């Protein structure tokens, strides 16, 4: 979580499209979606970022219909946005033990208990809060079975992205799962 406001400069793809579904939270406006292999995803906007402005306009107070409408009249060639970065969000670093655990028990991608004597205790982890990213990979709606698969797989030190249930699940409320599972970008960034 860059602690830090940043301008992205996007371009919409032959089709006219971002790869972006917006969510109204508190009188701003969250990412819900960024759509793997799109301008959204390139450029590096991440889920639970806040857009603060489209092109120079400040998005506050606007319904989800009226920044999905501005984006869609948008002049295609250039579109700048002002990003707060993931600002519900934390991230946590743990190191695995022998075993290979850092000491936590999740459930649909939310922690539910935290195992006493762990990495996962000794950082202070929280229960009650959805795992949204894994060592910058974005894990939301893979199944329980594929986040362990890359808990595993990833290095002794393992850094994990959390934000609590209640604002997790206010912003991906009317997206079905399987959007999520499909089209949700889990990919690796590329450089």
């Amino acid at each position: 979580i860059k602690q830090g406001i940043r301008e992205v400069i996007l371009c919409k793809d032959q089709d006219g499209k971002i790869g972006l579904r917006l969510k109204s939270i508190d009188n701003g406006i969250f990412v819900q979606l960024v759509q793997a292999n799109s301008p959204a995803s390139l450029v590096g906007l991440r889920f639970g970022d806040q857009v603060l402005q489209i092109n120079g306009e400040n998005c506050a107070g606007w319904s989800s219909d009226k920044a999905h409408k501005v984006l869609k009249q948008a002049f295609g060639e250039k579109i700048t946005m002002t990003i707060r970065d993931r600002p519900f969000e934390r991230t946590i670093t743990m190191h695995k033990d022998s075993t290979g655990h850092v000491g936590f028990i999740f459930k649909n991608g939310k922690i539910t208990s935290i195992v006493k004597d762990s990495s996962a205790a000794r950082n202070g982890l929280l229960t009650e809060h959805n795992i949204c990213e894994i060592n910058g990979q974005n894990v939301i709606g893979l199944k329980d079975s594929q986040i362990a698969d890359i808990l595993s797989t990833s290095g002794t030190v393992v850094t994990i992205t959390i934000m609590p249930a209640f604002i997790f699940e206010h912003i991906i409320k009317r997206m079905a799962p399987s959007i999520m599972k499909s089209l949700m970008d889990h990919t690796i960034p590329e450089v």
